[PDB]
């Protein structure tokens, strides 16, 4: 179809596989800009001008899994491993709340040391501060997810990475897409606000795979969707592969907003790493959430999912003020509440 015809169908919410594939296959600048403008408008209409700040504390880089893309994979001996103590984590979260953070995100490698009871105790302490808590700890038994929900966790970010089961198993040899999806369904059933999302430009991933990622996100109606480019890490088996394309990833963000108009969608760290100013662009093409790095030195530099990760060289209180300045210069507004999903029921 022509680009104009594709945009017309997107505006009429006729989200067929062919429409999504054509949107991802057209590279015309005029089409792309019109797609970004549509997503920006849908974002404004459904979720408004507030940009929600989620302060991330990457509290351990120990991991039991061996994902082929990830710098924290267990086979990487070229990385100093660290673990923050529970007291350090709680006090670091307290500092973020003192700086105005309304959500605390705890993210780590799949580090067994904390699971499940240390996490539960940390969550209970942070919840006393009157903020939302999001966990991003990987794949664990239902019993652990249950304990963390009873302890007060509000949300769970478990990006699905890729909806292609063959590619998923090759890149994540300890597990499977089937288990990842089961974890996501369990999280939803337990009442978490649940986040999924994929990487764009993985080795062997096709445009059809990206369409499947979009249809997967639409099918399950996730509360949050985290999308970013694949960034090769020199100490992994994918060191020599090509990085994901920023524009194609941006189109995935924009189409996700169009498909899931009331969802929460971050402008990911990876988007800011791949292109200078990438997060600001993404906030203008469908995203409405930003997640400043709140990991303290000397650990911030060691959470090396991929190289070149932004904000490693800044003072460790720098990122919350920085994103507040970013939101203001974008003409946007601070989030006033926890920024939970506000469902607009449609037809
Ligand atoms: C309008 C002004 C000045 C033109 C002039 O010098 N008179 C020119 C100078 C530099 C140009 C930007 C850069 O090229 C980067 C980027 C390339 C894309 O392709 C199109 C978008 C973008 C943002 C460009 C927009 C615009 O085109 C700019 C601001
Ligand atoms: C800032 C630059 C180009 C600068 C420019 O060229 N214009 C700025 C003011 C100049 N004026 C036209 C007002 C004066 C003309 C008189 S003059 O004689 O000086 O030319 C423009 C050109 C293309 C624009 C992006 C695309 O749309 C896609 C997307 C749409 C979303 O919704 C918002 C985000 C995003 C990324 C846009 C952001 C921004 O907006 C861009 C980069
Ligand atoms: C942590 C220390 C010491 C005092 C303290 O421990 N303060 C707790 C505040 C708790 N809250 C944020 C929930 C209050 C919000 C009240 S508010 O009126 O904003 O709704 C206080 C003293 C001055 C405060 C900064 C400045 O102000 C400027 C700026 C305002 C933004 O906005 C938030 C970010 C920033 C950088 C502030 C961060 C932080 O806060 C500072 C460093
Ligand atoms: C200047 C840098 C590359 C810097 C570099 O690494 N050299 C390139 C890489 C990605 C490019 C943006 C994306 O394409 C999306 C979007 C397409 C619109 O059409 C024009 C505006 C916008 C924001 C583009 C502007 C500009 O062109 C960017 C930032
Ligand atoms: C201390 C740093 C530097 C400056 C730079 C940008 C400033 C924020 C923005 O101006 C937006 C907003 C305006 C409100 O009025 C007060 C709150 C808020 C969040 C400002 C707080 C503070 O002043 C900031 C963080
Ligand atoms: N090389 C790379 N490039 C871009 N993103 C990467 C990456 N390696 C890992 N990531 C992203 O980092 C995210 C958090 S990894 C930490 C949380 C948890 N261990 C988990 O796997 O869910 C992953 O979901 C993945 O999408
Ligand atoms: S993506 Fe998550 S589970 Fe996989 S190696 Fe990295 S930290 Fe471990
Ligand atoms: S958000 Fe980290 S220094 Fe700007
Ligand atoms: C992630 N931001
Ligand atoms: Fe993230
Ligand atoms: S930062
Ligand atoms: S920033």
């Amino acid at each position: 179809m022509t680009g104009r015809e594709i945009l017309e169908k997107l505006e009429r919410r006729e989200f067929t596989r062919e429409v999504l594939k054509e949107a991802l296959s057209i590279n015309d600048r005029g089409f792309n800009e019109a797609l970004f403008k549509l997503a920006d408008e849908i974002r404004r209409k459904y979720v408004g001008d507030e940009v929600h700040i989620r302060a991330i504390i990457e509290f351990s880089n120990v991991c039991r899994k061996n994902c082929l893309y990830c710098g924290l994979r267990r086979d990487n001996k070229n990385l100093k491993r660290y673990r923050m103590t529970p007291e350090e984590i709680v006090e670091r979260a307290r500092l973020a709340v003192q700086f105005g953070a309304k959500t605390i995100v705890l993210q780590s490698g799949e580090d067994p040391y904390y699971m499940p009871d240390v996490i539960s105790d940390i969550v209970k302490e942070i919840k006393k501060m009157g903020v939302a808590v999001t966990l991003s700890l990987g794949e664990w038994p239902r019993e652990y997810y249950e304990k963390w929900k009873e302890a007060g966790a509000d949300r769970y970010l478990l990006r699905h990475e890729t909806a292609n089961p063959v590619l998923h198993r090759k890149l994540r040899p300890d597990t499977s897409f089937e288990n990842r999806l089961n974890c996501l369904l369990t999280l939803k059933e337990l009442g978490y606000e649940t986040g999924a999302g994929s990487m764009v430009g993985l080795p062997g991933q096709t445009i059809d795979d990206l369409v499947d990622d979009l249809l997967f996100l639409k099918e399950h109606d996730f509360d949050m969707v985290g999308i970013g480019p694949f960034i090769p890490h020199p100490d992994t088996p994918l060191a020599n592969e090509k990085k994901g394309d920023f524009t194609l990833t941006l189109k995935m963000v924009a189409l996700t907003r169009i498909l899931l108009p009331d969802s929460n969608i971050p402008a990911t760290t990876a988007m800011g790493t791949i292109v200078p100013g990438g997060r600001e662009i993404t906030l203008r093409c469908g995203a409405n959430v930003i997640m400043p790095n709140w990991t303290p030195s000397p650990y911030r530099q060691l959470y090396q999912l991929y190289p070149g990760k932004i904000c490693v060289f800044e003072k460790d209180t720098a990122c919350i003020p920085c994103v507040m300045k970013m939101i203001e210069l974008l003409g946007r507004k601070p989030g006033r509440d926890w920024g939970g999903r506000k469902r607009v029921f449609e037809t």
